[PDB]
């Protein structure tokens, strides 16, 4: 019973979390076996922000000008490079609490939880998903840049996000632990505005279905519609065009709940084209695009 | 920049999280030193549940028949007994994962984060509120009793919930860690309807200055109220009541921002009166009421 805005179980991250410092700057670092990743700009002062050459600023550093303190304790620096916009701290100890792992490059629509850390200590947890302009609409101060994204499956963690920055328009972005950024964005304090931001139409679906499974279901109705009719529909209203690649990962909802995907498609036109009518679904009065049909089969299932 | 339903970071609690198996029945318990708090209702078969005599059932059960498991090892059981609806089981081996720990009751419109579990597993995590009428809407399976509700100051772990039941109703209900429920909840199968879910309005008025901070400030009007004009507004629309501790709750809030409690106040009953008229704060069409005060303070200023 119930359905909630979830994220995984943070602790396999937490005991990942370092502090990394080279100047006066301070960020989040995430320590896997004996290497530290964090974000380029820790290198950069203020003024160096509008336009920095790198290259040219790492010149100036060397392994001893990088502070990595997990916890309380340091940790020793024995090598550094430069991969895209992420900084590779080789350290002399693997960490104990480095859980299974993989770096995955997500694409947009998916979802995953992020760890906000600040000085290396975590502060919360909470579910986003990758918008189709490659921002995240998270919660981040100053200080934040480091923290993590990342999915779970049984034992391992998959990370696929590292904060970098907020743009001007108080919308995230970041890289994936690659150092390669989601969408064009680049790490400089410049003009960087967000293309428009679409709704994921695959994860409205999915969230209708949850609803359907939870007990909310005045949105049904007697009406049926066809890809090429829904997507007239999702294009006017700023909607991700629905093809059968979704109506397909659909399928376990749609034979859960006996309701087939074009129906549904029909209910969220209807939902479009008049509005919920001051009613809610799920305790939202709008239609919620961060679960994905993974989500919901997990969540009204119990994975652990 | 932003603005997100945060739960705490979930790792000291997962170190806590153990199965406890009586019969045929499965469910979650807290490891914490030698003792492991579950769910009395852990006894029962699905029969007993209509009106079950926990004195008589557990006189049928001794230390051997309450397996603990703590990941893939047994904890060996040297002592039980009943606290009111939960379980305490001694073990043998002091929790080595036990972190800085207090139970705590909290009052209605408080909120905390719940790591959902099953079979001693995590599944995962997010944020709550104790509702007025002392339930929960939290997200919740079959095996996820015994998953706990708690907060965290640093390095403490407040715990304050303890799942037990779904009603028929969809909602959630639980007891402190001392056993005893929130609201009239009984642990047995039977009609158990809920009051009023009215609405917490310290929490709406502190989201609103968490929209304000964030930049979202449409809804500000050029108004001011009373308490007890506020208050006829709140009782019309299932609000709960505005008193002067509430004000002086959000004092730091309305120093931060320059807007008066009563200005708010003023805004927010314009907002029942009119509605959102198809507009958004913070991503939401509703007025959300499970931010505290000092979660909004805390998310707002970055507190690890
Ligand atoms: C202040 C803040 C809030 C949230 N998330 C991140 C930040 N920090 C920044 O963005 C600093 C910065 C400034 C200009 C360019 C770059 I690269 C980085
Ligand atoms: C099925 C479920 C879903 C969510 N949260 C909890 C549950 N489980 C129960 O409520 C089982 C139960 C039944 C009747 C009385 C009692 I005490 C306990």
């Amino acid at each position: 019973s119930g359905f909630r805005k979830m994220a995984f179980p943070s602790g396999k991250v937490e005991g990942c979390m370092v502090q990394v410092t080279c100047g006066t700057t301070t960020l989040n670092g995430l320590w896997l076996d004996d290497v530290v990743y964090c974000p380029r700009h820790v290198i950069c002062t203020s003024e160096d922000m509008l336009n920095p050459n790198y290259e040219d600023l790492l010149i100036r550093k060397s392994n001893h000008n990088f502070l990595v303190q997990a916890g309380n304790v340091q940790l020793r620096v024995i090598g550094h490079s430069m991969q895209n916009c992420v900084l590779k701290l080789k350290v002399d100890t693997a960490n104990p609490k480095t859980p299974k792992y993989k770096f995955v490059r997500i694409q947009p629509g998916q979802t995953f939880s992020v760890l906000a850390c600040y000085n290396g200590s975590p502060s919360g947890v909470y579910q986003c998903a990758m918008r189709p302009n490659f921002t995240i609409k998270g919660s981040f101060l100053n200080g934040s840049c480091g923290s993590v994204g990342f999915n779970i499956d049984y034992d391992c963690v998959s990370f696929c996000y590292m904060h970098h920055m907020e743009l001007p328009t108080g919308v995230h972005a970041g890289t994936d632990l690659e150092g390669n950024f989601y969408g064009p964005f680049v790490d400089r304090q410049t003009a960087q505005a967000a293309g428009t931001d679409t709704t994921i139409t695959v994860n409205v679906l999915a969230w209708l279905y949850a609803a359907v499974i939870n007990g909310d279901r005045w949105f049904l109705n007697r009406f049926t519609t066809t890809l090429n009719d829904f997507n007239l529909v999702a294009m006017k209203y700023n909607y991700e065009p629905l093809t059968q690649d979704h109506v397909d990962i659909l399928g376990p909802l749609s034979a859960q709940t006996g309701i087939a995907v074009l129906d549904m498609c029909a209910s969220l036109k209807e939902l479009l084209q008049n509005g919920m009518n001051g009613r809610t679904i799920l305790g939202s009065a709008l239609l919620e695009d961060e679960f994905t049909p993974f989500d919901v089969v997990r969540q009204c299932s119990g994975v652990t």
